């Protein structure tokens, strides 16, 4: 089996559509999803063409082997796709309707500058590579681009499956390109995050507070650096919910911060107790005093300005 | 091998069974579990018929390449089943009695807000793709739905095995799709709990509380950050049991009030402290005094209001 | 390939035989276990007759595809087997001597009740479903039911390999099916438990009865709760070996009563420090020199009764 | 098929390249990376020389199977690569363009003594084996040798895709073998380990220094100890970063410096102790207040010795 | 395809040789090594014996389909071996020249005794199943027995490739089988243990030990028990690198002995505080002076005991 021959110099055009079944196995580490989809693919071969009259028949169904098909690949996948082909149509024209069944671990990157209240684009990228006879070039039947409703990704509310129908055309390797941009939009879901992340970090940070209306030293020593273990404990608890970055992340700049605010407090309870001890109780007096305001304002303070960096 | 031709204009009825033959690999964090069963398949090729007199056979034995066989796959499953066809039997008017042994992985989504105290419906869709020639609708053989006595998934009591005996029928990428709903019912073995979580869980939160009969603001200090930490590291413990939900949970409600406890018994000891400190015990001891009633109360009156919100 | 035909209206015994050659990956989570055994299999299919003399052979050796071979298969296995057929062996009066090696993994129920010191019984069912033209049932050839000497499952002693003879014959969806069971013996090695899990747990415990033996409140809630913090510790750090068991574990019942001694040591600790506070140190002395016998005669009595109800 | 044969006593050139489409899953602990690249392979084999006129094409499209291809194998791969052939193509000359698009899991070792400031160079050896009839040799397309410039590897910067021209050849079990080195250049992004990992433990030991400021035996062992036990929760919240080495690693030298300041910490604490026990605070008083400058000084020298013998 | 006839009754010699390529992912717990390499195989077959003058060529290279080649299976081996038959050569007296390459999971038991200062022997067991026409029996070719340079495995010191050249001839089965015992020699590389395990092991004990030089009792709980803790916590942090095993290592016996020290210096630390508030200071204080020696001597000595005892 060949390619069809062009009647003049022009290219195949191949009407690709990707209809998502399953959406699963979303690794926020590897940045990598596991997808069930339907990939459909359509082209005209003349040399299929047929009389309806003559054959009886409004449609001729071939298997995979009989008729030539495009080589379509994808470039952001782990392995190649396990595909099974569902049907193959050829309209007396010569039009074949492709169906396939596949399965495919994809590679797409993902930034969590903004965790939890990231939204991510997932790429799913189709290609083609041209051949000798004539040149193959991608297109998209957005009719036959869509997703099932029951479609669910834990954690994530998905908000589109779409494609741009420009495709990428490029050389590589002295011979033409043709690739697509299909597109899953999803955003999390960071209602949870509050009482389970949020609310409990800052009360352990509130308890450390305590220790400006405290003058027994080893009364703040325990309250500071006890929360500090407490602190660490519940950052280890919540470990598998928060991402491992190689760059700055929002939540990860708040987690910064309060190390900060430890390191600082513990400098103030110092402070204090020398001055005491120093025999300079108005002034240890007066730092406690404005560490009270100081305290929690900074700290208003910079959780805005990062907010404000972040979004 | 092309479909049975119709002998009016009505679709092919393919009756559908699954016997559960072994249930295992319940996965709460993934949604998925494994299975392994019988699917059998039943439906009339009158091109298949034969005369049992002329033939001297009651039934006639095919290979799955020698006849047509509807091509059935299955919705929520990762990839593609592991079936091995036990055997296809043929009665004289043409009816085909199809049977094979399959395992898959199957996705179906779980609802943790009433962990542990949760019941869950699994869901198993069969599906037929309607081929050109002829329409293909699936129906329930309910004699050929069951489960082994034997089946067993840790954790979990199984209820019933059942189908949705109306198909639904949809058209999906300009053809007809009819799909089947098989649910497998199951309720959780919340025993272990009381003893495993709630109750240790209870008895360092009971700890805390201890401070309302003591004065010493360092033995204060040490029993609430101490226990604390403690409940924290408990919390690490029970870690692999809680699940992790992108919404609020029953058991999370508790454990976020369990927390909001531990700042509310630190503002008391903070506040008996300043009290004491700056001159007016009688306040100091008054607050303490209530405090050994309000928390207890307080804790038994919102967990009573949290049950009733989730049950 | 059809089945060998009936002499009378008589069943086809199929003498079967497993002799193990790896036993691997026992997931005490999972209850499942990996297996790389033999599986022999004789009948006699008198088509396959020969006469020696004439032939010149004493045995004629077939392909698998060549002739007919009983479709066995594993009840509680999670996929079929990977199996590679050895040899296919035909005597003169068409007995046939069928080997092949296959790996499974296996399902097989565990009770962790009496852990550390509990034995379990592996479980490897095999099947047969009967055919429209005779019936087929299973039989043991205990000569080739065995294990390699070499068969190793890190932390358990072998015990036995052995088949219960007599087949569990039933209907399952209008046919008979004839079932075997294969059963592994094995039973832990609970050594390392006693100074790996067992001692340093007991002396966190002891470290918590010497606040019997001390007056400064102080020192005894850092003691009963430092304790409290370096149990929960080390249970994290041994957590790997103790199983999730959703029901009642002897090693279960020591460790929720260890809970509760904590919880009562607190008690003490603050009953002994309210009535040294409130001028009557001659009970909190006498409750405290108490609980000095009190607490290890309960902790004996209450450990004897539990190995009793295990036991 | 066989090979093609010499023109005289020459050995067969296979001209490869090799494109980087993806590369993902660097597993640091494995010394693993799994690709996704183009394998390009070109030679001459006579036998397939054709006359474009009589055969009525200029170029000539094969399938695997019709054709003799070279076995090109990895050395340091897990399994054999999964190979898909994307084009065949022969030229009127004879000249075969052979390309497949291929995933594997590569074995590369790593240094980590640099870590986080390592840099690495990640290999692939390709691999023929020489035949009886003829010696094969690789040779290396520079055309067809590179990478998608959205090829991305978390948390390192993709410094360069090159191969060593002249191939490795070398006898082995009594045949020739032609091997060539393709080397993948990669550096790590170190921007987070700041923030993320060094600073909140300089912090914790910055809050151990403390005690030198203090003369409270009661409130200097439990910053010491205290900050000890969140230095080592620390690091177990940080322990997925830092890598698993037989070697010491220059974080890890640090590290070990760290716990060695602990113990050096702990004596002077200690001595200060016993000498104003034993009535010589004059000599306590003199160590403390050495201790404030000697402490950060010893260790902002070592951190500088360490620096200085790693880089 | 049936075996070659024997010229008497002699059994057949099937000369093996294993060539490791690559040595990686050896899993500790698993006690479980993967492995590519290559494998040889060498038997005269004089069905496939040429006169070299008829022929015209001097070595004739077959498909594996097309020869009888022996049935090669390895013991010890999660399930078959991938193999990728790279040559077959046939001399004109019928020697039958076999090469494959192949990559497998072998299951080889490991001794954590001596760990980190253990040595391991893992096995690659090779087994021929004689036939009933011809006994089959394996050599060993020396020559065709070794190991690539450049084969790693990360942490330890490869020191052999070797073959133990008597086979194990045995019945199984009702056949006979010829087994070869194939040796991998390595030595763990344990300098990372002494700074990254013992010795801030020891440095949190000696801490413990500074309760000798001090009678604050709330100081010296604090220092025995906040050691305990940071031990726990040390130990998870460590707990990757120790073994899961069910019987004492050399290590887990010098942990063990740490525990008991914690708990004896607890002991001294309740006595020294009993008899200091009952009023005998000069019995206190000669056990607190005895333990300061008494402690440092008993470690060094049961650790030389211990050290002796394991090697
Ligand atoms: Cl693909
Ligand atoms: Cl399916
Ligand atoms: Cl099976
Ligand atoms: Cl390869
Ligand atoms: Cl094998």
């Amino acid at each position: 089996v060949s390619p069809p021959p062009p009647i003049a110099d022009e290219p195949l055009t191949v009407n690709t559509g990707i209809y998502l079944i399953e959406c699963y196995s979303l690794d926020d580490k590897a940045e990598t999803f596991k997808v069930n989809a339907f990939l459909s693919l359509s082209w005209k071969d003349r040399r299929l063409a047929f009389d309806p009259v003559r054959s009886g028949v409004r449609v001729k169904t071939y298997e995979p082997e009989a008729i030539w098909i495009p080589e379509i690949r994808f470039v952001n996948v782990e392995n190649a796709r396990d595909a099974d082909v569902v049907d193959i149509s050829v309209s007396p024209d010569g039009t074949v309707q492709y169906l396939e069944r596949f399965s495919a671990r994809v590679l797409s990157p993902l930034d969590f500058r903004r965790y939890p209240f990231d939204s991510q684009t997932l790429h799913i990228y189709l290609i083609v590579r041209s051949v000798d006879t004539r040149n193959i070039v991608l297109a998209v039947d957005l009719e036959k681009v869509g997703k099932n409703d029951d479609v669910f990704l834990t954690g994530w509310d998905i908000e589109s499956f779409t494609a741009v129908v420009k495709p990428a055309n490029f050389a590589l390797e002295d011979r033409l390109e043709s690739k697509l941009d299909y597109q899953l939009r999803i955003s999390r879901q960071y209602f949870s995050y509050i009482p389970n992340i949020i609310l409990p970090m800052l009360f352990i940070l509130f308890i450390s507070w305590t220790a400006f209306w405290s003058t027994s030293y080893e009364a703040n020593v325990t309250l500071v650096v006890s929360t500090l273990i407490a602190f660490i404990a519940f950052n280890i608890l919540v470990e598998t919910n928060l991402p491992k970055t190689p760059y700055m992340t929002y939540t990860g700049a708040i987690i910064f911060m309060i190390y900060l605010f430890y390191f600082v407090a513990v400098i103030e309870v110092t402070v204090q107790h020398y001055l005491k001890v120093e025999s300079q109780p108005a002034r240890a007096a007066s730092i406690t005093r404005a560490s009270r305001i100081a305290f929690p304002v900074v700290f208003l303070l910079a959780n805005i300005i990062l907010a404000f960096l972040f979004f």
